[PDB]
């Protein structure tokens, strides 16, 4: 699903947002533009407030008087936006006019009026958006007004930072934005003193948030370094975030109060307000908080430290203030001043500290302020209760609301994401979900308002407004998953088999109709978890917990494949398995088994809610004993029937059943089976649980799978654990390879192949195609049993050579003198006369021991000394030649095995050359 | 009733049968099959032993080693079958494997094992069934074995004819069929010597029957010509049937003994064993035999002569051997050898005769044999006691058992019949019954076993097994018939009125409850055997012998018709006859009398057991005196009442009674009653015992039954023996026939007809319709009294013709000259001129004597001589004509009676023609 949004109609910019309580129309302040949108975020109307030729430096703007300074077309930023329901209009205060305010008609955005003429009509030079805030308070006629705070930019004479102003009925009327009570001595406004400007050049008050409570007006503000941090002269500026308050009723402005505010987390300081939101707790939070229903609360967001208001730190914390607690702090402070203790301590306002005067008074919450001990500051900074802290991504904005008594908090992030937090200090827990309806790359603004119906939450970005629903639980398929996510909005509507909010679930109020906690689910179990393919229409019992009354009716659906009716008794559901006709359609090609998700389809909703792992196995498919028993499931093998089945009874008879893998029938391995070609030899075998062939059944045979020829030799089964193929000889054609492993299969009764787990094979091995010389044969492995036969002048097994004499010669254990050494080739063909060369000689029939070859090697006359490590017996000799200074130049290489006997010597085909 | 049977399940073949002592299950060896059947002969299980590819010539069969000779699918014949109870299995030794044996599980026929590998595992090449036999003997572990004899077929090196072999617990075990004690010098086996084979080529030992007795093992065998019959060189083979024995305990095989056996009947020799059966005598046979209870007996069957073992002779005899007698013969023989006298004399075994060595020894029955005077033969052939001989149909098999101490013997026949013989040498008698349960066309096999319960006897044929009950007495309706049949099983269960065995009769043990001999019956008599129909509820006394106590109550049932209660007194039963209302329902239409089978219906059983001939007569039905007295029964006739009755008193009065047939009243015959029509004549009659008519009774009349007219003439009874109808004339209309016999009935008092046994009739005779001439009338019988009357020119009785003159002419005795001869026709119309022809002249009124006709005949002029024999007076003349040479050619025939007077001559109507 996608979230409904409004792209910066002026793609160019965006600043403030507000919702009309009755209509749901959304008004959006922006630079050069003010838009009226539908609840859906469709564009209703666009107003052009923008680009005006102007100059910030000029006082009474160009229209009133001529300005020496040059003008340029500049952008008019919507500083503030406030809905005046009574007046049926919108106060949309801009800038770039010296801050002239505009009045737009509610429905059409028709400009009712925009008073420019008088000085009061000008609010502030300040170009920055959001640095201003305020509240509109109204009563019936002859009772009314507007409270607004703004930054000065060092304009102290021109504009007041905080003021109480008049809002006349007629937009045309001159009176607008006039101070409620103006006296030569005191006016309902607060200006910044010139002295304070000189001391600290830049001092300015930026107003972030503001709200009316009970009968007062509060502002969250940011100020400069004044005694904080201490500093003799100007240098760096750090800010202190404070709370301000006024009686609505005080024309005098005596009620002004100002406490610093912040909160700390494990020794980390969070001093700077990003945003705030006044709200209600609802029954849950209020109770543990210890509040009355009416009592208010203030969620806030603060960044770490005192540094860089322009660009704050990522570290940010969401804190909380109970209004009762702040009211107490203020009352506590006042009751103290009335004690006469200490000074007023408000640095920016009063440079010279005036003392507090003691007096008899009943100090109440109602206290509006008096002439003496006039505007005052505060010493003890008020600490707030921390809630959630984000280190990686800074929180920008916040909102909250009461839902079914649980308090949900919304928090914008620098990333363009919203967090949905259930505050559970008073309850018990944390953050439920996070969403990126907004804008994936870059942030969200403080103006974040819930709709009137409270279905959605409009989230504003620099670029776009996004209608983020306070829920999209539908994404969750199962009770287990729904309750699993934890985003507090979601619950499992049992009968509907869907995941949504309480309001959405019909009849959720009724018992067990709606599930909040996983325990309430859905958990399902089937008693016959595994059913064989062969079986049909088996009775199954279903155990389900945390489900609503099913009396509407339920069907069992194994999958999309089938569906069977069920009857309910007790706390169980009884359904039947599918027919054999139906079951195999599924099973085919899945083989061993197929796990299927058996679901329950409710009659009323018609959607599958609950599932379980259901296995269709089916033992019968197994072709062999090993697969049947040895496999992963409970299956029994019938030796006689030679079939695998679940039921013991189905087997031929009692003695026939195979429960254990050892009992199958399988062939055990013995030392490797060596088989010479052309020799008559028996092959004894060992095995286990070999069956005695029953009536109508034949005996055992050994089948050798040789590609050239497959041999069928009958065998005898001596007992349950031994077999033997009868005397026979085997061969393969080709003479290609010495050792050929061959798969062998033991069969009985013609087709029945006994299992061969090890997959034992028979090695058919075949005498010197390779070796013409006696030395080479005796050199070869003793395993081959191949040996040299003197009369033939050839080499073969004893079997192969006739014995006129008692002996054919085999190296008994190397104690066998032989013959005819030959040199195939040697490396380094050439060498230096000086010697030292390593000659590598490769031959066929050399000596078996190193000791004999040593002293044997000679290159011509030159003595050559062989290397032990380098020497590979009868194959190769590595030898190092000595000093060659002799006259020969080139000479043949000679090796004398033990002794230079005439039969015993070998000379190289090509000569070694000295250079 | 039909006998339960099992048809050759393989319709194809059958060989051996055995019964399990506990279960009663019947196992049946066959070619290619071994079956397990229920007691009822239902098929329990079938095993396929059959058709295997093999060849008899090959030694170790194909499985062990390759055979050059070609194989063919051949049938595997079950040579032997033996139940091994201890092992809970069945040893079913086949052939066609070189005789490998198989082990089948008792209950299911599961093949436990079949050892093929070793030489011992092969029994014999021999394909023939039944030529092998043996016994399984078992003891607890560490004591045990199998003794088996088989034919060799000239295989002497390969197999032993008789052996003592091992039967291990495990069928898988290799050890099976190994010799009990094998030594290089001597093994527990006996082989046939090669020398003996060369001398007689074919010599072979065939083992028919075998059994264990006491602590030995005996075999009945057939062998070849060795010194019998004498012969220098090979030629014909005849066999000698002998007995063999061994100690169970002799591993050495020293105990071997061999006596020839047979028996002779009136100079006829029976040398060849067909079958044998060891059994017990029971008290009856044993006593007269002179035996102890434990002592055994051996029934056997032998064919006549020494010839053709393959196909023996029909003549066969059932003989007997008492084991004590054979044991004596053996002991007698041994005690003799120990004397040192003579040689061992065993031709086939020892070619060169070794002498017997004398030694001191206590010669007992226990004697197992010693090293010296080692295996030995026997000189004196042991003769057996003959029992039954069948000339026409050869006995094949035998079995016997003890029943109530009487010894019943069973004998199969070539025909497929079983004989049930009580052996009564020790008792006194012969063969009781014969049955064809089996197979009507063709024979029964030696394996014939009684069931465990001994209710039935399974009789095996080549084709089928038949469950023949050792009794079907129910077929017999009466005590007389039951005991009459003689088949020893049957007895008369008196109270039940049924025929069955002793076991079947409830309370037969008690006195006179069961009848064995005819005397014990049932014999019944009724004192009033004959009762008249007229009588009612007559008292009858019943005499019955050989009947049980009737105090239960008895009813008398004449037939299905009625049943009357009876009371018992003394040794008699008193019942009443049926009422007149009841009796005639039966009698109607049976007439003279109805014999009825009066039965006795017992109260307890409710079945009629005893019967007698009971007559319902009834005299009253007889309508006449003759039927009443003259008939077959005692009935009296009342002349006056004219009714027949049993009681003398019922007659009118004393003088009226007719006891004798002569006295009845009947008409006696006199010379035939001749009655002329139209003549007034009296007819006197004679008769006997004619009644004098009593008051209210009229006199006698004669009634003639003439269809034309029936005449009623009154008559007078002169006395008891004479009657006479009054002067009257009779006639019948038609003139069709001369002599008409007529039935006459003599009646008195209107309706009463007197009896006419002779059935005397009156002959009404009537004058020449036929004869126009005087000669013809006088020619006719003198009886007719018909005569010629001159004046009328016609012929009638004197009565019929008026006498003007004193005479009408009648041939007084042929002395009466007459007239007018006529010739109707003559045969041979034509004749030869030469003459010699026999002329046959037929006329009406010729001469009475031959003498006058001779010389009378002439054909024209030609003289013709008449033949005397040929001549029938006045009807026909046969005459031979003389030489015709005269001129006439054709001429008329003339006859002159005496003289050729003008009145007296006749001439032929047509002339005789000469050609």
């Amino acid at each position: 699903p996608s979230f409904v949004t409004f792209r910066g109609e002026p793609a160019e910019g965006f600043n403030h947002l507000v919702v009309d309580e009755r209509t749901g129309h959304i008004y959006l302040g922006a630079v050069n533009r003010i838009y009226k949108l539908s609840s859906d975020l469709k564009v209703l109307v666009t107003h052009q407030t923008g680009p005006d030729e102007d100059n910030p430096k000029c006082y009474p703007p160009r229209i009133v008087q001529t300005c020496n300074e040059p003008l340029a077309s500049t952008n008019n930023v919507n500083k503030m936006l406030l809905i005046d329901y009574k007046e049926n209009r919108l106060i949309a205060c801009g800038s770039l006019y010296q801050g002239i305010c505009k009045l737009l008609r509610l429905e059409d955005l028709f400009k009712l009026g925009e008073p420019f003429h008088k000085k009061e009509h000008y609010l502030s030079g300040v170009n920055e958006s959001g640095s201003v805030f305020g509240v509109i308070v109204s009563y019936s006629n002859f009772d009314d007004k507007l409270f607004i705070a703004t930054a000065v930019d060092g304009k102290p004479e021109y504009f007041p930072t905080i003021s109480s102003r008049k809002l006349t009925k007629n937009s045309e009327a001159d009176g607008m934005f006039a101070y409620v009570f103006h006296d030569e001595f005191v006016a309902s406004m607060i200006k910044i003193p010139s002295d304070t400007f000189t001391v600290i050049p830049d001092f300015d008050i930026y107003y972030v948030y503001g709200f009316s409570s009970g009968n007062f007006v509060y502002f969250l503000t940011l100020q400069p370094e004044m005694v904080s941090p201490p500093g003799s002269t100007t240098k760096e500026q750090v800010y202190t975030s404070k709370l301000v308050r006024l009686c609505k009723e005080d024309t005098a402005f005596n009620s002004y109060v100002e406490v610093p505010i912040g909160c700390e987390r494990n020794g980390v300081e969070y001093r700077l307000l990003q945003a705030a939101y006044l709200s209600k707790a609802g029954a849950v939070l209020g109770r543990t908080l210890g509040v009355r229903p009416d009592d208010d609360l203030l969620f806030t967001v603060f960044s770490k430290g005192q540094k860089r208001k322009m660009k704050s730190l990522d570290e940010s914390a969401l804190c909380i203030f109970i209004l009762k607690q702040i009211n107490d702090r203020i009352k506590d402070r006042l009751q103290s001043c009335y004690r006469g203790e200490g000074t007023l301590d408000l640095a920016w306002l009063k440079v010279k500290d005036i003392p507090c005067s003691s007096a008899l008074l009943t100090i109440d919450d109602n206290f509006c302020g008096l002439d003496m001990n006039a505007p005052l500051g505060v010493s003890e900074m008020v600490r707030g209760i921390p809630v959630f802290t984000e280190d990686r991504d800074r929180m920008t904005s916040v909102i909250a609301y009461v839902y079914k008594n649980h308090s949900l908090a919304f928090v914008g992030t620098k990333s363009g994401k919203l967090k949905k937090i259930r505050v559970d200090g008073p309850k018990g827990n944390a953050l439920q979900y996070e969403t990126v309806q907004v804008v994936d790359s870059g942030p969200v603004l403080r103006d974040m308002a819930f709709s009137k119906d409270h279905e959605q939450l409009y989230i504003m970005s620099e670029r776009q407004l996004t209608r983020v629903p306070v829920e999209s639980c539908g994404q969750y398929r199962s009770c287990g998953e729904c309750l699993g996510s934890g985003d507090p909005h979601c619950g499992w509507c049992v009968l509907h088999n869907t995941c949504t909010r309480k309001e959405r679930c019909e009849r959720s109020r009724e018992p067990r109709r709606f599930a909040s906690e996983m325990k309430q689910c859905v958990r399902l179990t089937v008693h016959p978890n595994n059913i064989s393919v062969s079986q049909y229409n088996v009775l199954l019992v279903l155990e389900t917990y945390n489900v609503p009354e099913l009396s509407a009716g339920v069907n069992c659906t194994f999958e999309d494949l089938s569906e069977m009716d069920g009857l309910v008794i007790g706390n169980q559901i009884q359904c039947y398995s599918p027919a054999a006709k139906e079951v195999p359609r599924i099973i085919t090609e899945n083989g061993d088994h197929h796990v299927v998700q058996l679901q329950l389809k409710s009659k009323e909703t018609g959607m599958t809610f609950a599932s379980t792992s259901f296995v269709f196995y089916n033992c019968s498919v197994h072709n062999s004993c090993l697969s049947c028993v040895e496999s992963p499931y409970r299956c029994h093998w019938c030796k006689y029937r030679h079939v695998c089945t679940h039921d013991p009874n189905t087997c031929s008879f009692q003695e026939g059943r195979v429960k254990l893998p050892e009992d199958c029938p399988q062939l055990l391995r013995v030392d490797k089976i060596l088989v010479p070609v052309e020799v008559i030899k028996p092959i004894t075998l060992k095995a286990k649980n070999l069956p005695q062939p029953q009536s109508g059944q034949r005996g055992y045979e050994c089948i050798l799978n040789i590609q050239g020829i497959e041999q069928r030799v009958p065998a005898l089964r001596f007992n349950s654990s031994s077999v033997q193929c009868q005397n026979t000889s085997y061969s393969y054609e080709g003479m290609e390879i010495n050792n050929l492993p061959v798969e062998l299969t033991v069969v009985w009764n013609g087709h029945f192949n006994i299992d061969n787990p090890a997959q034992n094979k028979v090695y058919l091995y075949k005498c010197g195609a390779m070796r013409e010389s006696c030395g080479l044969c005796l050199k070869a492995d003793p395993d081959f049993e191949c040996g040299w036969c003197q009369s033939p002048g050839q080499c073969t097994l004893r079997q192969h050579c006739p014995a006129h004499e008692s002996r054919w010669l085999e190296l008994s254990g190397a104690n066998s003198k032989c013959t005819n050494p030959r040199i195939t080739e040697i490396i380094p063909v050439t060498g230096p006369r000086e010697g030292g060369t390593k000659v590598t000689i490769r031959g066929e029939n050399l000596g078996l021991e190193f000791r004999d070859i040593a002293s044997h090697v000679k290159v011509a006359g030159v003595e050559c000394s062989p290397l032990v490590d380098g020497y590979i017996p009868a194959e190769q000799i590595v030898c190092e030649m000595g000093e060659a200074k002799p006259s020969q130049h080139a000479g043949f290489v000679e090796i004398c095995v033990a002794v230079c006997r005439p039969e015993f010597m070998a000379r190289s085909s090509q000569l070694y050359y000295f250079m």
